[PDB]
């Protein structure tokens, strides 16, 4: 539920940049059959930023239906407005979502102060279990792991999400909280070091390719097997990376769209078409990975 | 009007975070006034981040009410998905406003041709003049001098409020654009230098409380009075500086407050009231600029 | 001799800025004592920047005299011109010291290629160990993991001290070079996280006061008791950092003094005494430590 | 003397890396020639990193001698230990050089304190002129504009090459010292921005195969004609760039063999040959500039 391979999965559109309800349903089907252990819905990966929050909701309440009691939900409910982001987390009480991704306000830069009162009221307003997400490289700001450690007191706050790539982190945030908060990593191509560390799984871009090889690493790190989960990562490493060769989710989507897994790679602006470039360099690390 | 100081003003509010009108025609008085060359309408010092488009659109108007005619108004637009980049330019149409402060998208971090494709499409759909915005520190994201040449092309994208700090883009872009092509600083503490280097003039902080200083600086540096506009920016230096102590617009409110400009210093969250020491060193630098 | 709790030793000085025989002495006695693996002697913490190659090679042998085989002895070899680094190498020769710690060349900035270059020369022109040595905020210059991989084919390049802090170097070198190829951090506050990911060790400032902690710290991390490790990395964490407060090795000669292990705790310029506000805080890393 | 197109010329060598005097009086006449304002010898292009003091010396006698009282010499005199750089300095006091450039301690980061008592000690011990010189991306330390205003009020202490590419330091240091200091840049893609801002000329690489253009440009912006002298920049822009394509000097050194200034492109390891890649960068450059 809150560890091993969860992955942040794309919202899949039509030509149109609508969610494309088929290929959504694919996706789902194939992490149930892969063995991924959650669904975080429209995280980054999922395009939070380009839909709307009725849109937004859509794409959850549709991917929570589609799930169908079979892999549990957590909703990206992240937003810079502290208002904001407790009324997007509003809709999602009493949903059938296990929980919320809340991404540390972006663009107006608060304080470590400012930080601690925006995840505080959001917390306050709802019985989810929150997961801090720190990626301080999109929103221009750090939740430093003292903040972490005093936000870990709230009771419905859980978890974090740690994407800064920045490894001497997961120590440092769990000498300061207790030891059922989760930590997972937001970085895909450090995400196993992470969870050698002492990490509990990772929310991942490169699950929603290779659901299978990475639900099958986080199981092998979890039960200490770590040669043997690094075989799987030195497979999937040009894809940890090639991944990001344009902006996410540029490469994974058109990479859903070569597997099979959906119809359309349409993407809404200011995300751009992958280019040939892009292509020919995502193709060799999905065959690399064996998936093509 | 796209020319010498002008100023991102700070969005007054009472006690309950909601816009006081009345503090608000204060300041609008004020750059009357004291000679400021236009008013940026909820750019980033007027919390954009924590204003619904709603609102925004409200304080937009009302400003340009208040101003009556007296001094130009720009309204901040930007976005991080296209779609509503455009919608949001719709409102103003027709308004009274004369040009619209885009910035790049935020947080979601895309391609330079993806930054093109954003701001042609904006200004495809609107008559108003468009000025790009760039900070990189906010936005996690960096418009390049070359493709700001590409957008200075488009009839109605006139110009780049520049934010980085890094005096070297003045001439990387100047040499890439038309004589007409504007160019702005927005970081206060290197506005001078901006300007010495051909830069045309800056969207300031500091204008919201040493308006007439800023004012007179940006005419000096206008006709090559560099020592003598260097001696005024010496003396609002501690300005430029301790504005930022803590997270903008939270100084500023505070000092608009202290000269009795504003009613309230309140904020939105996550923005949260100055700390004491930050009171300290914003008082002593507003004692420097004479100001108390 | 290769692995566990290497102390990158200070080289105690008299107040006329000489080597001082009976601190060094006494230094050498604690490390024995203490459990300390191996010295590195004349190293970045023994001022190899203000002592010409005269004075270096005189410390080095004195070094080695001093622990009379008690204790195995690494020689700093570090030069950015190549010429320089093979002569003071060949110093060395048919010594008795089991190997050298030989950084990037400095300020020059050489490619990788350069690197590649320098490295293959200096190995070639002796039957000594290297250890390769990479500090970036000190050299001006990375040694990537690619290039650290051609390098550990030359027979007698055995190693590596990583001291960029950043932990994803110790997997992407391991997959790179052979099992035996040895990886040590030269990061303190950093070094069990090392370990942890499969590091064999570390070349510590720490263990210059804290020998005990230090080797008793590597021991538990080797035979895999990490929460273990841990319990003294948290007691010696305020260490690992203050010990830094001011430019190293300014602290730790003064907490050397501060624990009787050395007559004084005078460096040679551009090395200045500590502050005032620097023995405070190092004191109270002392403490905190069980030391003082 | 301290002021214009001043250049870091290239240590000649023939084969064996030993300096080449045939080529070096080749170079010598063409700056004498071309209006270049002075000769920095051994500096950081002239592969001081490589000469040992020695050496150093020679070039730097036989650059005086060859120089025969028509142009100005400038010798590199920097050093890590404080002693080693009075010691250096000695060697050149009655030599006919003009003054001194000596780097910030490269490798061992001292602080502020330990820089000003550096520098203040070398300036104690010389009669000569000294310029500081602050390039942090090869020391791994930056001289902040409050040390060089305290360092400024030595009476023999002139000036400073600037070569952080910081633009803002000519004003922040500018406004700490007397009118008489030189302010230098050492970055040549921003040397004519800097002097824009007030800085009196450059020490520059471009100059060894641009002494003339570099010598107009540089008047130009002493005069202030800057759209006269960007015109000359603009053409020069591709070598200020492609010269440091790979380690300076290696495009440089290149570059005089290609024109036939010297009669070999050899350095000295760690500095390797330049690829076939970047001798097509670099030509491509030089024919921008109208010198092939
Ligand atoms: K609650
Ligand atoms: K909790
Ligand atoms: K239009
Ligand atoms: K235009
Ligand atoms: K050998
Ligand atoms: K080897
Ligand atoms: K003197
Ligand atoms: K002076």
């Amino acid at each position: 539920m809150f560890t091993g391979s969860i992955v942040a999965i794309v919202t899949p559109m039509d030509e149109k940049g609508n969610v494309c309800r088929a290929s959504l349903k694919k996706l789902i089907d194939y992490h149930v059959a892969s063995g991924t252990s959650a669904i975080v819905s429209v995280g980054t990966t999922g395009e939070s930023a380009t839909l709307n929050h009725d849109e937004h909701a859509d794409v959850v309440m549709m991917t929570l239906d589609l799930a169908d009691g079979r892999i549990p939900v957590i909703a990206g409910t992240g937003a810079n407005a502290t208002a904001e982001a407790i009324s997007l987390t509003q809709r999602f009480n009493d949903s059938g979502i296990v929980g919320c991704l809340t991404v540390t306000p972006y663009y107006n830069r608060p304080s470590q102060e400012g930080l601690y009162q925006h995840f505080k009221a959001i917390a306050e307003h709802t019985d989810l279990p929150q997961i801090l997400y720190n990626v301080p490289s999109r929103t221009g700001c750090d939740l430093l792991p003292e903040t972490v450690g005093r936000l870990a007191k709230v009771k419905n706050i859980i978890g974090i999400k740690e994407a800064t790539g920045n490894l001497t982190r997961v120590n440092q945030i769990k000498e300061l909280v207790s030891d059922d908060f989760v930590l997972l990593s937001g970085d895909d191509a450090s995400a196993l070091d992470f969870m050698q560390l002492g990490g509990h799984g990772v929310i991942s871009v490169t699950a929603n390719v290779a659901a299978r090889d990475m639900a099958q690493m986080c199981k092998l790190a979890a039960e200490g097997h770590f040669a043997e989960a690094r075989v799987i990562n030195q497979r999937l490493m040009p894809l940890h990376n090639k991944l990001f060769v344009e902006p996410n989710p540029i490469p994974v989507k058109w990479a859903c769209k070569e597997l099979g897994l959906v119809a359309t790679d349409t993407l809404r602006l200011p995300m751009t078409p992958i280019t040939d470039s892009g292509r020919e360099t995502v193709r060799a690390a999905l065959k690399h990975a064996g998936l093509l």
